[PDB]
């Protein structure tokens, strides 16, 4: 369980674009989306989370309460439909997706003033490293 609240600036991005890729984005929105500064705003009362992601190119919103399964439709992104879960492994933050894709999900937490985050599916795993403003 952690504090994860605030506005957090990119400062690392790695295989966006293979974790894009079996995700099945076309050609186009990837070498677009790959290139961007993305910034995270994230409100966090107690289980119950705010979060927004936003670039110039698009945004993606996601709103949910830990331990608490829902249904997530990825619109703007590959626009499934997945079966999500996020709960506390110790200080991250576990979200896993069931659907059609196989090993699909994240994982975020905190050290020092940095946000970590970790994206998967199937065998590509995306780096990505956030900074508090
Ligand atoms: C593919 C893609 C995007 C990235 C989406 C991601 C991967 C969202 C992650 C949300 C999570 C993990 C939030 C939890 O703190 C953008 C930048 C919207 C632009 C359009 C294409």
């Amino acid at each position: 369980t952690k504090d994860q609240n605030g506005t957090w600036e990119m400062e690392s991005n790695e295989n966006f674009e293979g974790y894009m890729k079996a995700l099945d984005i076309d050609f186009a929105t990837r070498k677009i989306a790959v290139r961007l500064t993305q910034t995270k705003i994230i409100v966090q009362d107690g289980d119950n989370f705010k979060t927004k992601t936003n670039s110039t190119f698009r945004n993606y919103d996601l709103d949910f309460t830990v331990g608490v399964e829902f249904d997530e439709h990825t619109k703007g992104l590959d626009g499934r439909n997945v079966k999500t879960l996020v709960t506390w492994e110790g200080n991250t933050l576990v979200c896993v997706q069931k659907g059609e894709k196989e090993n699909r999900g994240w994982k975020q937490w905190v050290e020092g003033d940095k946000l970590y985050l970790e994206l998967t599916c199937g065998d590509q795993v995306c780096r990505q490293v956030f900074k508090k403003k």
